[PDB]
């Protein structure tokens, strides 16, 4: 049994959405298990993908512990290695405040 | 411009090859740039993917600084983040000595 590579936002990919609830509706339709990966597809240089530690920072789009940026190449494929809540955002400009952020709950595979 | 996700061994995937030179011929037909990723597809639980630090360890299949194992889920997708030589092996049994190892040279994207 192969693990799944989920395509964030399906055909829409990773961008600033028209409705702020876009990625949380997308995540609620899937089940994510340890071993799966998340693929973020976007036009190079326009966005990025950063994982945040805590819900508070994710909620506030506060990137003080975030990494200066650097890599904006796509696709970015992140492995889901640990159980529990994971938070990813785009740190460009106001994109996170405009809804380009995704929180998912990872469960075991067995 | 999207980065490439290369499929290690193309349709063959990641397994112990019939000829020991299999993965080095596969790697010599491609160009790998920072930002691309390598996807290793194999039957769960049968192999794994581990990156080694030095050529000497890779050459000898010496896994003394290697990580106990743990995750054998597939696919494993590794991002190529740094320039220069990268070495990956399967640490199960005698697979590395039997040719299940891959060394690639990563160049810049610009
Ligand atoms: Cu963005
Ligand atoms: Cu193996």
């Amino acid at each position: 049994m192969q693990s799944t590579v989920h395509i964030v936002g399906d055909n829409t990919g990773w961008s600033v959405p028209s409705s702020p609830n876009f990625y949380s509706q997308w995540a609620a339709g899937k089940t994510f298990r340890v071993g799966d990966s998340l693929q973020f597809n976007f036009p190079a240089n326009a966005h990025n993908v950063h994982e945040m530690e805590t819900k508070q920072s994710f909620d506030a789009c506060n990137f003080v512990n975030s990494d200066n940026d650097v890599e904006r190449t796509s696709p970015v494929i992140e492995r889901l290695d640990e159980l529990g809540m994971h938070y990813f955002v785009c740190t460009v400009g106001t994109h996170c405040s405009n809804g380009q952020k995704l929180s998912i709950n990872v469960v075991a595979a067995n």
